[PDB]
């Protein structure tokens, strides 16, 4: 209940501030970035466990899933990944980035195309493209479940998680969408956005869609 506040390696926050503002007109790749980060997290807890395979018993099953959030106007990406400790939540989205942050703006600066962030290994940050705020919400079979939250200022807070559904194991980026990005939240565009972008993904991507029955 009690946070924790942190503040942000000046060049994340140069980097997010730059993020938040642009006028890009191709903000649909911040998808395929937090997809290939799912990933990621899936194909490190499946490496984990050729050797202890006791690690997949917090969650068998290994999946994305998209969670379209119409009243709140948030876009949840959940994965049953590896997950992140509350050491890792700090040290990773607030400093170790920071390099990276750098290179990539610089490359930025001379014209690279905003889609190249994924190869600066800094794609995560590409969520403030569509979203204002964010609340990553991670459990590591070696930690509890943690809520890191940030809205692109200079500092950042960590919180123990007695508020949000428990996650067996994995990470939920829990986007909260601009009031001009909201199409993110429509199953159509959800599908084409993923179908362009995400053709070879190794894990089932699912996507949660609320009908009201007639
Ligand atoms: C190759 O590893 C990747 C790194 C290096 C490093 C941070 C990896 C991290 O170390 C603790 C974990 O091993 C890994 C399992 C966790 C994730 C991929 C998280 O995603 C989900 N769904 O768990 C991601 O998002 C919340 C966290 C940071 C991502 C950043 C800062 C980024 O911008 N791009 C990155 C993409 C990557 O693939 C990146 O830096």
């Amino acid at each position: 209940m009690a946070s924790e506040t942190f503040e942000f390696q000046a060049e994340i926050t140069q980097l997010m501030s730059l993020i938040i503002n642009t006028v890009y007109s191709n903000k649909e790749i911040f998808l395929r970035e937090l997809i290939s980060n799912a990933s990621d997290a899936l194909d490190k807890i499946r490496y984990k466990s050729l050797s202890d395979p006791k690690q997949l018993e917090t969650e068998p099953d290994l999946f994305i899933r998209i969670t379209p959030k119409p009243e709140q106007k948030v876009l949840e990406i959940r994965d049953s990944g590896i997950g992140m400790t509350k050491a890792e939540l700090i040290n990773n989205l607030g400093t170790i980035a920071a390099a990276g942050t750098k290179a990539f703006m610089e490359a930025l600066s001379a014209g690279a195309d905003v889609s190249m962030i994924g190869q600066f290994g800094v794609g995560f940050y590409s969520l403030f493209l569509v979203a204002d705020r964010v609340q990553v919400i991670s459990k590591s079979n070696d930690d509890e479940q943690y809520i890191w939250e940030s809205n692109a200022g200079g500092s950042f807070t960590v919180t123990l998680d007695e508020v949000n559904e428990r996650i067996g194991r994995g990470t939920i980026l829990r986007l909260f969408l601009k009031d001009d990005q909201l199409e993110y939240l429509e199953e159509k565009r959800i599908k084409e956005v993923i179908k362009r972008h995400s053709e070879f993904v190794a894990y089932p991507i699912q996507l949660v869609v609320t009908k009201e029955v007639e």
